[PDB]
C-alpha cells in the first residue's frame, strides 16, 4: 500500500504522501503527470510533486514536452526510461538536459503510466548522486519498489485527477 | 542493468511458440505453476477471440470459451478498472455464478494466484495470470508476497515485447 495515498483526501495531502514515499526510498524531487483519455495537452496535465516551481514554469513556458526524450517514450512503451546520456540526441534535448540539469534534476527515471480508463502519465523520480555511475547502482537497487510504486500512485491518482 | 536482463529473451524470440516458452519458464522459474497471457486491441471486448499465450489446460480454456466466463470471471472485470494485482481468494467470488466459476476453475487445478491487469501503451487490455500451487492459501500467499516484486517487473515487460508480437 498504497494505505495512505488511499485514506488521504486532496491533492496537498496526496502530494505529501508521495513525495515521502519517494524520499524514503532515496529519491529527493519527483513530479507525478497524469492527462485524461485521449488528451495531448501536456501544457495542462494533472501534476504532483516537488519540482522546482520555476522548472516546472519554464517547461511550460519553452514548450519542452515537444523536446523532452521522455514525453514521446510515454506514449509508446510500459517500460522506464532512464535519464541516460544516449536519451538527450538533437541540439534542443541537449539545452533541455542542460536546463534540468540547472535545475538540479540530472539524474533518474521516468516510468511512464497508462491507466485502465486510458489516462497518460509519467512518473519520475530524480536522484542526488555523486556522479551517474552512483546514481544507476541506486536505482537498481530500489527498481522493484518503484516499478510497485508507480502503479499504486496510478491508481490512486487518476481517480484524484479525473473523478 | 544486471536486474532486468532476465526479461530481455521476451524480445530476442522469433514467433509465439519461443515467446509462449519463455515466459512460461520466466514463471515456472520464479515458482509459478501454470499461466495465462491474455491481450486484446484498443476497444475490444471480444474475450473469446483474445491473443492468448500460455499452459492452461486446453479442455479449461475451450470451457472459458464456451460457457462465456469473460461476462463472470471477477478479474475480468477487475482489469477493466485497475492496475492493480487481483488476488484469487474466495471473497472476489460473491455471486452464485462466481461461485460455480471458482468451482470449475478449482477442477482445473486453478484455486491459488493473481492476476496482473495490463494497459499498454497503445490501448490494449489483457491480463498476466499465474496459479500456485501450495498445500493452503496461506502458503501460498507467503510464496506470492515473496515473489511480487520481481512479478511486477515481468508483467510490464510481457505486456510490452507481448503486445508487439500480437498486433505489430
Ligand atoms: O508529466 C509529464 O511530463 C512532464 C511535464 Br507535463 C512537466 C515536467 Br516539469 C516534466 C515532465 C516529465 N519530464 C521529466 O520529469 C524529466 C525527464 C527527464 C529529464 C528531466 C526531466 N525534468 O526535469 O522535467 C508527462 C509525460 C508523459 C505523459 C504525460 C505526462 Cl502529464
Ligand atoms: O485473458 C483474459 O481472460 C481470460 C480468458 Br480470455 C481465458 C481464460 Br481460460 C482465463 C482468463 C482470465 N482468468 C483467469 O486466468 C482466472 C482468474 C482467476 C481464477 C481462475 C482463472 N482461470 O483459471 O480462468 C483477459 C482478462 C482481462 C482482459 C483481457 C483479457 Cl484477454
Amino acid at each position: 500500500g498504497f494505505l495512505e495515498l488511499e485514506r488521504s483526501s486532496g491533492k496537498l495531502e496526496w502530494s505529501a504522501i508521495l513525495q515521502k514515499m519517494a524520499s524514503d526510498l532515496g529519491f529527493s524531487k519527483i513530479l507525478f503527470g497524469l492527462l485524461p483519455k485521449d488528451s495531448q495537452d501536456y501544457e495542462n496535465a494533472f501534476i504532483v510533486g516537488n519540482y522546482p516551481a520555476a522548472w516546472r514554469e519554464h517547461y511550460d513556458r519553452a514548450g519542452y514536452a515537444r523536446v523532452d526524450p521522455t514525453v514521446s517514450h510515454c506514449t509508446q512503451s510500459v517500460l522506464p526510461i532512464f535519464w541516460e546520456p544516449s536519451i538527450y540526441q538533437t541540439r534542443k534535448q541537449h539545452e533541455f538536459f542542460e536546463e534540468a540539469s540547472a535545475a538540479g534534476l540530472v539524474y533518474g527515471l521516468t516510468m511512464p503510466l497508462h491507466g485502465a480508463r486510458g489516462e497518460l502519465g509519467a512518473l519520475s523520480l530524480s536522484v542526488e548522486a555523486e556522479n551517474r555511475a552512483e546514481a544507476n547502482r541506486f536505482m537498481e537497487s530500489v527498481l522493484p519498489t518503484l516499478w510497485m510504486l508507480k502503479d499504486y500512485a496510478l491508481q490512486s491518482g487518476a481517480g484524484l485527477a479525473f473523478e
